[PDB]
């Protein structure tokens, strides 16, 4: 009964079909008629295991018009030729090779053919009825029968390897046309096809546009990634409203003006330094502008129409007017000389800003732009916040990117509030200037900190105890009057010092994100012996520290004075030494580069700490010191002795003194007995757990913290700190994996069918890995230098990443299917960029081996600058052999 | 023309003008003629003030047929222009970019531009009545307006931009036709000049060579580093005898079998399996075949007219066809899998032979060949020499190159004699075989030495002295104990007389300079490791290896009872440096090792193989007896001590001093001959030397000869005078540590500073990547450039260089310890710069000899771009592969191959 025939398909599909007014490419149903006759029927994502079966109920479909067999990865599509009356045919995102069983099919007007593998286009020649065909990103290199086919009105061949479009002289009906990621190099063919009023034509090999001035129809070109520089021609195209040429050679945009009608103009990554010529387009509402070389953007104050501007990455210095733009929302000013922003108070209708990579040091006058939904202020030096920072709709971040809705901070000198309060929200920031305020306010003059952490870095011991012993995880703190040197100097005299010696293992960097950045003094302890390993810890520093200071201090040279370094070369590569270089011989000039480093006007001796804050500190530190921890209780009785009565501060206040290492306190725990935690106590007690004789192997039994460690949940909350400071995690059944120190052989796995090159690869990136993927290794499966992986989502995808501490790089090597592999690296290698980030500055280029070698290795971004700019095949001298570009790029799909 | 005119012009230049029969291109002088009129001139070599104002005497000359301005770097040749009489005109090697003066002189057959920067050669439309072109290495791209002059015979076009020959078409008079290292691709215009002889199309990107099937006159063809890999259409040019496709793709070589006229064939670096199509070419002399996949020699007995084989680089296992080649008289069969040469013993004219890198252990039947004159076995396993090898009238050499007349070894397992007897020459080598043999005669039983040399490795003393402390107990220290007393072989009878030296040289290795053994041979290196130091592993690793070699090593990870979880990848560690052997430990609260230093000591690649005379055993532990009480050991002591061991010939004496110079027991320089100090102690010469590098006046690298006193004798047990002191500065001269600069000023370049205060115009900077980088290339490279130093402008990392000879040439060469990479940057012209670069770089490649396995990668960077740099062996991969573009997708440009490339280098 026809309708009874969706029953025999719901049935031996096992999925379930619905009606629809209007069958689409994504439809899973049908469409029946008045009379309940199937004219429409749709298998959106179904299986490869569709056309070979279901075809016997399709045929009885007699009135079936339209079919839509989208994404079903079908590789053999002769079925479908019994159905000659098929007006609608959708066979898009398939793994479709062999074209032919179309040819029977005369009567379709509408044809999709998105993502297969069509390397012959002949069959669709005997298809003189076609309205819209749809051949985009396939493998067709030949195009001849694409003139028979005429009446057509909209085509798409983008994605191909195309390099003659002569056949398309033709087809003087066209309406849209997108020839897109090509390898077009003459576009004379496109001289005729009037009426054209879409046309896409990007990352293609074309530089000669003259052909497309007769366009008079055109109302929407892109001719962005291309080796255009001269847009003489455009001068015609007066219906234009969409206009892209991203990515080009053009430096005069004097054609421009006569297309009053533009609506949205791209032009990127140019080399364009006068948009005078853009003052008539009173139309323009998009505007990309990035990666040019503007300095003057007075014509833009005539472009009332704006709503989203794009001057990132150029060379603006005056802001003023951007101001008349009140219609303005969209603003991205990144990567430029910005000063002022004081004219940007009158853009109410702005909504969201990126003024990261700036001059910038005040952010006051924004504080007017109640419509204000997530504005962007990285890497600007500014040292203090208005303090109706608080009162926006948004909450302030601490993060290397631009989120919307957040007010996200990064890279930035700030004083007040420092950091550390700033990465804990608003109501961190609030209560700081409402502690300073209060202070203020009862007449008390506001006092500084004057405490760092003084790292010593160096392998062996042998100069760090000829040091400890010179100025007097192990922690020794001795206040100034203590350091041979400043013994008496007023200007210091309440300063303190931590000297701490993680012996290569920073245990603090995971957790605690500002023990390594902030508060802290990295002294690096070189001589004649261990002058060799010298630009490694120098690494070291940089990636954990960054702007941190550093004292080079060469000791030993009465021994061998002809010992010395190039300190011009290597402070011109950190500049955070600040010429801190130091010889100790046979008068202590280290202590002057202490005090340099305390009173730093960038470190935290710059905040303006509230004398209460104070007062906390130095209890809690008095009694962490004498009571190893502290309850809840005793915190509080610390905190309302003082005056911080409200929640809000000591809970803000706590996290201050945490972010510092000053005191340690756990917010993810949240045990009244242990609240606040003494640091000496804690990496002690790290420090024996993961160097202990049961441990290793890297295999912890939780059966046994009590002979290395201290009572039962003492225990139980160091391996909580350990678990927080992403060095162990949980296997179950009381089953800990120490990754740091598992060992590295027993057995692998490289079976049969990308490296990330580290300028300092840290011995964490891999423990801290293996814990985001506990739930994913392949039995007992990971060791310490790598692991191996098996998703559970993907069926046919194991990965194997190992990193070579040799050549400081992180290889994975996936295999599986392509739509199952290339989706598993994306989830890994984010991932791994997830934990990159807590580091500074960190140098990674991707490379991926060649086919059939190991060695041999491209630059993911060559081979990537290769394509879209044109040519093909990467040729090696020192292998005599091409590759070829397209076959090794993919582990990504098209385009983007 | 008359005399009297060049009179004055051999005095207006400097020259002088001597009369020659005919004028040549190099000629300095005159031709008359009967009536005694100058018909020809010769102005070979006299500077670029020629021509400009010796032009008018010229002009007087009214005979005068021939010119000759070779060499001269004339760059304007516009006087020249009035000699419309001129019929040869010589202007070779010249600096010449316009020509057209040249179109004035309608009367030339015979013109040269040999080596000028001409990129247009219009001017040269109207010489229809040339003959004879020479238009080589040259910036020539269009060669449209040759089509004219169609009266030509040779024309040579060699080192241009050509990519288009179709002009040459209508020059169908060519007998000498040459077209080298130009960007030719199709050679169908080619497809007549019947009369075409001699054609050379080198260095191209040829592939089909189908036009070629036409000239049957040829008899000379050169077609080498192209893409060829069809030779079909070569089966007809029977007339062909010199034929060379070298480089190239060619696995099929059927045609070359028709070609039985052929003398001298060259087929290198293709792919060619099979040769048996070369049996029929009995004319066959010479024969190039390196760089194949040979591994059947059997139809080369055929070509009995062979007198130069080269069958290196192939898979050869089986040499006994070439027996019967008793006309060969060089064979180069290095780098194959030769393990039998009895064969080569019917070479009775064999002269010059290499046979390194190979699989020999036997060279004694070669000794039959009386007319040897250098041959070549490095790189063999080769353990014992035949007593004959002195015989030979060659000279017996220890370096890796293969020079004429002499003997060479290198990285062979030599047990008799061991290399440090090998050094010495061929007199040395009959001294050893001398008293083995005055030794069984007498009946006296030979003995081996049981003596080694361990080297404490690592960064840092605390690891240092804790592993001394693990035997008995413990800036330099030298320290000998023998193996009782070691923590470990207490009483091992296999050893109880093995001595050990336990050494520690902080980083500055003194001996690698002078005694090349110190490091190699007789050594046992220990790295010592803890969970601190384990960053800096794998410098010292290869610290190791480029030191010392094959020197079995011994890696001790101490200090694991503090932290149990550490331990490195031993697998791979091992795989990459097999001298480990897996010998690793970890020390907990220093037994295993012992078992580790034994399994060293009783390396059979050791001395432990070396058989020596009782009588030598005798004075080495008479001298080490003598050195370490009196210090050093006068003349008279040293010939009473071999004396009072019947080592009466002076040649036992001399090359005994030097085989225990070569392994350190007892240093001896035979280069002074001062007869107060002949022996030295080594402790006393390594403290002497120690002292004056770590002194307080040489803090800065400068050293004052009128202050030695206070560096050996006074400073914060021994004793220095001033003869010792004037002894230690030609030891360290020795050693490669400093030089004399005058007024006794010595500068010690590992002691210099790093000072500052690049290079701008036409610069060429080049890159040297090694994998270890050791610290003293660069204060060893500026001893031996020391006369050639920018006055006072030299540090520890680098230096900077002027040239005497091209006078400007200004270089810099800096090292990079953050990249471990040597950068060289010169500047100046390209004749002079390129110059400069190939003897800086050879003095690099001569110090880097010394080390055993450096992997030196040479990049250069693009010329746009101070960094971003391109490897040179892609570079000139490219070239023998077949293309002139090196694409950057980071920087989104093409580069052109040939123009970075001639900037380096051009003998190609």
């Amino acid at each position: 009964s026809d309708l009874d025939v969706i029953r025999q398909i719901e049935q031996e599909l096992g999925m379930q079909l619905e009606p629809v007014d209007k069958l689409k490419w994504y439809s899973k149903g049908y469409k029946l008629d008045k009379d309940q006759r199937v004219t429409a029927i749709g298998l959106y994502d179904c299986g490869s295991d569709t056309l070979d079966r279901i075809i016997q109920p399709l045929e009885s479909l007699k009135s079936l018009s339209e079919l839509s067999l989208s994404s079903n990865q079908i590789t053999d599509i002769s079925p479908l030729a019994s159905l000659n009356s098929l007006s609608m045919l959708w066979l898009d995102r398939n793994q479709i090779t062999d074209i032919a069983p179309l040819a029977s099919l005369n009567s379709l007007s509408m044809l999709w053919l998105f993502g297969n593998k069509i390397s012959d286009i002949a069959p669709l020649e005997s298809l003189k009825s076609l309205t819209e065909l749809q051949l985009s990103s396939n493998q067709i290199t030949d195009i001849a029968p694409l003139a028979s086919l005429k009446s057509l009105t909209e085509l798409s061949l983008s994605g191909n390897n195309i390099s003659d479009i002569a056949p398309l002289e033709s087809l003087k009906s066209l309406t849209e046309l997108s020839l897109s990621s090509n390898q077009i190099t003459d576009i004379a063919p496109l001289a005729s096809l009037k009426s054209l009023t879409e046309l896409s034509l990007s990352s293609n090999q074309i530089s000669d546009i003259a052909p497309l001035e007769s366009l008079k129809s055109l109302t929407e070109l892109q001719l962005s990634r291309n080796q255009i520089s001269d847009i003489a021609p455009l001068e015609s195209l007066k219906s234009l409203t969409e206009l892209q040429l991203s990515s080009n050679q053009i430096t005069d945009i004097a054609p421009l003006a006569s297309l009053k009608s533009l609506t949205e103009l791209q032009l990127s990554r140019n080399q364009i330094s006068d948009i005078a010529p853009l003052e008539s387009l009173n139309s323009l509402s998009k505007l990309w502008l990035n990666g040019n070389q503007i300095t003057d953007i007075a014509p833009l104050a005539s472009l009332n129409s704006l709503t989203e501007l794009e001057l990132s990455s150029n060379q603006i210095t005056d802001i003023a007017p951007l101001a008349s733009l009140k219609s303005l929302s969209t603003l991205w000013l990144s990567s430029n000389q910005i000063s002022d922003i004081a004219p940007l108070a009158s853009l109410e209708s702005l909504s969201e800003l990126s003024l990261s990579s700036n001059q910038i040091s005040d952010i006051s006058p924004l504080a007017s732009l109640n419509s204000l939904t997530g504005f962007d202020v990285r890497r600007n030096p500014i040292k203090r916040l208005p303090e109706t920072i608080t009162g926006f709709d948004m909450e302030i971040l601490w993060n290397d990117f631009s989120s919307s809705g957040f007010i996200t901070f990064f890279d930035n000198p700030l004083e007040s509030p420092p950091p550390e309060i700033v990465k804990q929200g608003k109501e961190a920031v609030r209560q700081y200037f409402q502690s300073i305020e209060e202070a203020r306010s009862k007449g008390e003059a506001l006092v500084h900190l004057q405490e760092i952490k003084v790292h010593l870095i160096g392998d062996g011991m042998a100069g760090k105890t000829s040091l400890l012993k010179q100025l007097i995880l192990n922690v020794v703190t001795k206040q100034a009057p203590n350091i041979k040197g400043l013994e008496n100097d007023d200007e210091l005299k309440e300063c303190l010092f931590h000297f701490w010696d993680f012996g290569g293992q920073e245990i603090m960097h995971a957790s605690h994100q500002f023990f390594m950045t902030r508060s802290s003094v990295y002294m690096l302890l070189l001589d004649s012996r261990t002058d060799s390993n010298k630009h490694y810890w120098l690494r070291h520093i940089e990636k954990y520290g960054g702007k941190s200071p550093v004292i080079v201090v060469m000791n030993k040279i009465d021994e061998n004075p002809s010992y010395n370094i190039e300190q011009k070369k290597i402070n011109e590569r950190f500049p955070a030494i600040e010429n801190r270089f130091h010889r100790i011989s046979c008068v202590e000039s280290i202590a002057k580069s202490l005090k340099s480093a305390v009173l730093h006007p960038d470190s935290i001796y710059g905040t303006p700490l509230a004398p209460s804050w104070i007062k906390v500190k130095e209890k809690l530190v008095e009694a962490t010191t004498a009571q190893r921890y502290l309850n809840r209780t005793e915190v509080e009785k610390i905190c309302n002795d003082s005056g911080i009565t409200d929640p809000g501060e000591r809970k803000t206040l706590l996290g201050y003194l945490n972010n510092l290492g000053i005191v340690l306190y756990f917010e993810a725990l949240d045990l009244s007995e242990i609240y606040v935690l003494d640091p000496h106590w804690v990496t002690i007690g790290v420090y024996r757990i993961i160097n202990s004789s049961k441990t290793k192997n890297g295999h912890l039994n939780t059966s046994a913290l009590g002979y290395i460690l201290y009572t039962l949940l003492e225990q139980r909350y160091l391996l909580d700190i350990m678990k927080q400071f992403e060095l162990c995690y949980d296997e179950g059944k009381g089953l800990f994996i120490i990754p740091s120190n598992l060992p590295t052989q027993i057995d692998n796995e490289p079976e049969i069918t990308f490296i990330m090159k580290y300028d300092y690869l840290p011995s964490t990136i891999i423990p801290r890995l293996m814990i985001a993927m506990q739930h994913q290794i392949l039995d007992r499966m990971q060791w310490r230098y790598g692991m191996v992986l098996k998703s559970q989502d993907h069926e046919g995808a194991l990965a194997k990443v190992v990193a070579e501490t040799k050549d400081s790089t992180i290889t994975i090597a996936i295999q599986g299917e392509p739509r199952c592999k290339r989706e598993y690296l994306s989830i890994i290698w984010y991932e791994i960029k997830k934990i990159n980030a807590n580091f500074t500055n960190l140098d990674v280029k991707e490379f991926i081996p060649l086919p059939g070698h190991p060695d041999e290795l491209v630059e993911y971004k060559e081979l990537l600058g290769l394509e879209k700019m044109g040519r093909d095949e990467y040729v090696s001298g020192k292998l005599e052999k091409v590759f070829s570009v397209s076959k090794m790029l993919d582990s990504v799909i098209s385009k983007e």
